[PDB]
């Protein structure tokens, strides 16, 4: 599979060895045929544990997740899939990798997304070979895939509240529960609701993710509650997933702004990750999958493809050719290539809004694209009244880097910059100067 003009999907099950089996066998082969080679992970926990299973072959790793001393004799180099996305939109060079492998494919975030564009385009020109590893290939009708060992799968009413009686279920389980929620603020009510009955509980988030998902490894725990990030490669040491069924969708409404939709089904490939991280014992058969809800295609018009096209139009490819989304995922969005091309100076702004703005594809766009310069925050301010950010159900309240108390009201709102507290604590720092 290392032959050039070659893309292979490698749908082994979930828990079937991918990552600790394959991949190594995959760098062996890819360092004596002396490809040159890049490694993608989803996250920093991920690159972690590839560093184990490809501990001692000669491997950069561009991550400080991982403290090696890199020998500069290295082909093969391992980074996470923002890193790759980002590095292509900044002005360094990236090399031209002959073998791309990407592990968990399956990643829906806008950077994976335009990773996966850039790299079927290369495949596609017949410049470079590429290995895409999920259970979950894009476009997958299967939610109950095969496992290591035999699974429970009870359909049944999942609590997205507080309860006080009718799920007795629930806590009369003396074993360890990872329960997906479709919200940072949905999970921390059921946590509460958990804490208040005596469960020590772990929360997951993208934004706290490594922090958070070493206190599974260095204390004893009853529940996890977490938002779809757990689909991609995390490893519970559990014997029940507790799956609300259902997920939040970002939808931009007449080319002008951006909201969460839902809470919504997930797409069966979501569907089958969650239930995929039980089940991966064979000495251990019986885990349980509760699910609440069913599937839906529910990524038809959600705003990471429309953002992916954004990234994929400011990448320089070849002269003014312009990458192609994956061919299985590129009919998710209605997007004509090059719509998002943006001038040296506007595309500067842009990358720069993301890196170091934090602020989501769509929106830093929006920006950019009116000719606005990074630390130019007047926008945060001047939008029209009904962009009003609340806190606490009173109107947010920042200190411009003018010394001058004002009322968030972006000229462009994007409901993931207020999804919860730890959102719009960033992005009122944002709109005061503060980064
Ligand atoms: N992939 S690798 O680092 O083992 C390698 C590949 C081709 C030549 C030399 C070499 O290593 C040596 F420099 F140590």
């Amino acid at each position: 599979m290392l032959k050039k003009k070659q893309l292979t999907v490698l749908d082994l099950h979930p828990g079937a060895g991918k990552t600790r089996r394959v991949l190594p066998e995959i760098v062996r082969e890819a360092i004596k045929k002396r490809l040159r080679t890049v490694i993608l992970a989803p996250t920093r926990v991920v690159a972690a544990e590839m560093e184990e299973a490809l501990r001692g072959l000669p491997v950069r790793y561009m991550t400080t997740a991982v403290n090696v001393t890199h020998s500069g004799t290295e082909i093969v180099d391992l980074m996470c899939h923002a890193t790759f996305t980002s590095r292509l939109l900044q002005p360094i060079r990236v090399p031209n990798y002959n073998l791309n492998i990407m592990d968990e494919a399956h990643f829906t975030d806008p950077s994976s997304i335009a990773a996966r564009g850039y790299i079927s385009t290369r495949v596609e020109m017949g410049e470079a070979a590429a290995i895409f590893m999920t259970a979950t290939p894009p476009g997958t009708r299967d939610a109950f895939p095969d496992s290591n060992s035999p699974i429970m799968d009870t359909e049944v009413e999942v609590p997205e509240r507080a309860w006080s009686s009718g799920f007795d279920w629930v806590t009369d389980h003396s074993g360890k529960t990872v329960w997906f929620v479709p919200s940072v603020r949905n999970g921390n009510e059921i946590a509460a609701c958990l804490t208040k009955a005596g469960k020590r509980v772990i929360q997951l988030s993208r934004k706290t993710f490594e922090t958070e998902f070493q206190k599974t490894k260095n204390q004893e725990w009853d529940f996890v509650i977490t938002t779809d990030i757990s689909e991609m490669g995390a490893n519970f040491k559990a014997d029940r997933v507790i799956d609300s069924r259902r997920c939040l969708k970002p939808v931009i409404l007449d080319g002008e702004r951006v909201i969460l939709a839902g809470p919504m089904p997930v797409t069966h490939a979501s569907a089958a990750q969650r239930r995929g991280r039980i089940g991966r014992n064979p000495n251990k058969p019986g885990d349980e999958y509760m699910y609440g809800g069913g599937c839906a295609e529910t990524d038809e018009g959600h705003a990471h493809w429309l953002e992916a096209r954004m990234l994929l139009d400011n990448i320089y490819l070849q002269d003014g050719l312009i990458a192609s989304l994956y061919r299985p995922e590129a009919d998710k969005v209605a997007a004509i290539e090059g719509e998002f091309k943006l001038r040296t100076e506007q595309r500067k702004t842009f990358v720069e809004l993301m890196k170091r703005g934090d602020l989501p594809v769509w929106l830093a766009y929006q920006v950019a694209s009116a000719g606005i310069t990074y630390t130019d925050r007047r926008w945060c301010f001047d939008g029209t009244t009904n962009n009003t950010i609340m806190e606490d159900s009173v109107p947010a309240e920042v200190w411009t880097k003018y010394g001058e108390k004002r009322v968030l009201k972006p000229r462009w709102m994007d409901a993931r910059v207020c999804s919860d507290h730890a959102a719009l604590k960033s992005f009122k720092e944002f709109a005061a100067g503060k980064r």
